[PDB]
């Protein structure tokens, strides 16, 4: 599914991301925009052979099982395909573990490089929430 901006903002709020670990909704929307352009089905292979999946491009090295990332863990206890669904519950729940692990939203390199410190509230402006 390709979400609209405000549609994903509402979805992320319903699933409890708004101010999760202190990160306002606009940080999460922004991270999704640059990780996946709001497409749940986005996948991208990394150089190390792991793959990033879903609206928040969650990596198979640590977080999910795809059957083809040697030596990896599956900390979210999910197949990586769960992270491609129209229903964002598995991406949200796994993202909540990732953002809790110590480095906050710096786990998403695109969030550090394109969203951190910027006017992230612009991403939810105009939206019914
Ligand atoms: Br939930
Ligand atoms: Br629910
Ligand atoms: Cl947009
Ligand atoms: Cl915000
Ligand atoms: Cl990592
Ligand atoms: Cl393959
Ligand atoms: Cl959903
Ligand atoms: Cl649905
Ligand atoms: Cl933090
Ligand atoms: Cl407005
Ligand atoms: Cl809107
Ligand atoms: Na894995």
């Amino acid at each position: 599914k390709v979400f609209g901006r405000c549609e994903l903002a509402a979805a992320m709020k319903r699933h409890g991301l708004d101010n999760y670990r202190g990160y306002s909704l606009g940080n999460w929307v922004c991270a999704a925009k640059f990780e996946s352009n709001f497409n749940t089905q986005a996948t991208n292979r990394n150089t190390d052979g792991s793959t990033d999946y879903g609206i928040l491009q969650i990596n198979s090295r640590w977080w999910c099982n795809d059957g083809r990332t040697p030596g990896s863990r599956n900390l979210c206890n999910i197949p990586c395909s769960a992270l491609l669904s129209s229903d964002i519950t598995a991406s949200v729940n796994c993202a909540k573990k990732i953002v809790s692990d110590g480095n906050g939203m710096n786990a998403w390199v695109a969030w550090r490089n394109r969203c951190k410190g910027t006017d992230v509230q612009a991403w939810i402006r105009g939206c019914r929430l």
